[PDB]
């Protein structure tokens, strides 16, 4: 029915930085959301709502943005009389009343934050489990449980080692089910600390924002060397894959690529995207390695377009589609990549979402739905990762309950679907064929 | 009203190492608590039970501990029709089919997981927050929050540096309220994270299983500089105090302390419980050192009496009490120390985690609530503070999710309860004066 109330505030995200949280009251009760850390600036991507107060958390409050959702989408919402189950009116509702294109009046962290409630509201009003109400906004049946995707060795502009490429992940597209693939991550994870720990000290295993360590590596085949080592030691090698996120844009200087950007700028060492594709092809050739995600730079379409044809694993794009329709329209004619990555606060509401998945799915594409890396204790992508039928999440190491809260909860979700659930497996790409 | 359903379950808490989670149903619905990391061997606290399967999660799996709630523990608490209000009733009756005092048998984790859902489910039964039913457990009718002891530098066994003592944290004291008091700590957190990275480098950024820093330092004195350092640059040095925990136990040698512990062994270097004492001593007289837990070995109580009575800084129990009521029967009656340290999963039941936090209350006691170094997203301990009105809690550095759930937890519980809200501040020690 109507919404009788919503009280939004600030909390703290998994970094100590202010984030939005959403309470929004109807007959059947509470429905809480909280929104994960995004960028206030950029020109493609929908735009949180930052204070800027430099005297008060360093310009990160988000007063201005928890104000707009209690003095002025709240009363809008409640007069409509809409009720919670219609998600596209009333995220269709705040997109008008906000006005903007990027949503940077109130701001894309403040109406995420009232679209997440209302998702979890509709849910109950649909007496319906939030993965289910979800599937039924897609415009999907059979669900199914993704692959995680563990990010367990980090570098680049994330860490303070001279590693370049940002994520190594390992997959465990082998396991019997999520459950399963959980005790798999788990299992190389804490093999791989001890291996750090052995090879570096006892000093390298702790973790960074997604809870993946960061030794003070230089080459990434090392880091490649280093999760594969630790699945063959786990015992694992033909149940768990690699996948990368080389965030690509972070060292794209002077037209070339620097895997040696910590260091004071030298030409020495830039090579050329033809260059680093021979690099890669190495990386496949040599390891199991599945997925890479911005191996280019977001205006470097060339070498995106010419190593998705060159190439059979997948290629995401993260920086370049930035969970943007319209940019994801570029990419898709051009053959850039063939899968998508879900950041949902990157476009600002589950509507848009849902059909930025439907638009990658229709064509082909993967989707892999993306946490952030400042995330809070909520949970819905663990649901909407099962009703959008995606087959593949990454939010974070099994490391840091930021993390786990969502692959606990998609544990909860398998245990709950009991024989209906299906593991995607080596399916992970293209799950709509079990 | 009467328990509906018991079903238990097995999720990763925040380190990637399974625990025990437990939904329990009545008439009004769902209520789910998960439980803490523990220990599995230990002469006085209550015991949770690993599995031992070397195979699956390297023996850490907790298969067992939820086959004895779904098995044994939920038949036996439905049939006796009790009412979940009945916290005394359900949690003696599962003492007493456990049958053992450290509840070896079922484990700790078994029993606490079911007696923190009865507890949620009691609260809704009343119709209150579940910090309010606790209050009621616990026959108290004015609430207080508590001051956050953030910690933020670490040490001991769980730190790779070489430094001795274990953890530094930070107290904002003179902060306006809870929320005021979460300003504080990350604004101190988030600037020590500059002065660590600009002294130390880029890659002594990252953090251990509680969210703080671990600098390669040796002596305990620079760590104690460090965060004076941090709170005077974030302009707070009016605001801000220190508290420590040592952890003596870890380099409690023969008859000594071994200060340069973990590194060549050496009994030349080894000090005595006079000479430890007497660098205490300069650290409270040199900087704003207020609390100190475990100065001494666990069973060094002539060390305990004789500083607590020399001293007039708070003296925590920690490996000293054990949350064990015997244990600190002993300490009241020799003045080892004057708070206790409450870590629920150490005692394994609400019922008698009331009873040890009112028995060192009655004796003029500070309580400090505690959080384990395997935490989830569970955050029970948060109303539990509260409800026992206790004055301080020490769950993490402002800095991963399994931290950051209490403490926003927190702030929600200070805007519920609106003018009645009462924040500890300086009297933190002994809040029932407010
Ligand atoms: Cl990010
Ligand atoms: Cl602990
Ligand atoms: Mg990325
Ligand atoms: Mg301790």
């Amino acid at each position: 029915m109507s919404i009788e109330k919503i009280w939004a505030r600030e909390i703290l995200d998994s970094r100590g930085n202010p984030t939005v949280e959403v309470d929004l009251y109807t007959a059947k009760g509470l429905f809480r959301a909280a929104v994960p850390s995004g960028a206030s600036t950029g020109i493609y991507e929908a735009l949180e709502l930052r204070d800027g107060d430099k005297q008060r958390y360093l310009g990160k409050g988000v007063l201005k943005a928890v104000d707009h959702i209690n003095s002025t989408i709240a009363p809008a919402l409640i007069s409509s009389g809409l009720s919670v189950v219609e998600q596209e009116k009333l995220d269709n509702l705040m997109l008008e009343l906000d006005g903007t294109e990027n949503k940077s009046k109130f701001g894309a962290n403040a109406i995420l934050g009232v679209s997440l409630a209302v998702c979890k509201a509709g849910a109950a009003e649909r007496e319906l489990p939030l993965y289910r109400h979800i599937a039924q906004l897609a415009g999907n049946s059979d669900l199914i449980l993704p692959v995680p995707a563990f990010n367990v060795i980090n570098g680049g502009s994330h860490a303070g080692n001279k590693l370049a490429m940002q994520e190594f992940m390992i997959l465990p597209v082998g396991a019997e089910s999520f459950r399963d693939a959980m005790r798999l991550g788990a299992e190389v994870y804490h093999t791989l600390k001890g291996v750090i720990k052995d090879k570096y000290g006892k000093d390298a295993t702790n973790v960074g924002d997604e809870g993946g360590f960061a030794p003070n590596i230089l080459e990434n085949s090392e880091a490649l060397e280093l999760v594969k080592e630790a699945i063959d030691k786990a015992g694992y090698t033909e149940k768990i894959v690699i996948g990368m996120d080389v965030a690509a844009s972070e060292f794209y200087r002077d037209g070339k690529y620097d895997l040696d950007f910590k260091s004071p700028t030298d030409p020495s060492r830039y090579i050329t995207g033809d260059q680093l594709g021979a690099l890669y092809q190495d990386f496949v050739r040599d390891y199991p390695v599945v997925s890479i995600e911005d191996p280019f730079d977001q205006d470097d379409w060339a070498a995106w377009s010419k190593f998705t044809a060159n190439v059979g694993i997948q290629i995401v794009g993260d920086d370049l589609t930035v969970t943007n329709p319209k940019r994801i329209e570029r990419a898709v004619e051009e053959k850039a990549c063939n899968c998508l990555l879900l950041k949902v606060n990157q476009i600002g509401s589950v509507t848009e979402a849902i059909q930025a998945c439907k638009l990658a799915q229709e064509n082909g594409w993967g989707v892999m739905v993306s946490h952030r890396s400042g995330e809070t204790e909520d949970t819905f992508i663990a649901d909407l990762v099962v009703g959008l039928c995606t087959g593949q999440i990454k939010t974070g190491a099994p490391c840091r309950s930021e993390r786990l809260a969502k692959y606990n909860q998609l544990m909860r979700i398998e245990e709950e679907l009991g024989d209906e659930a299906r593991f995607a497996g080596h399916n992970f790409r293209n799950p709509s064929v079990l």
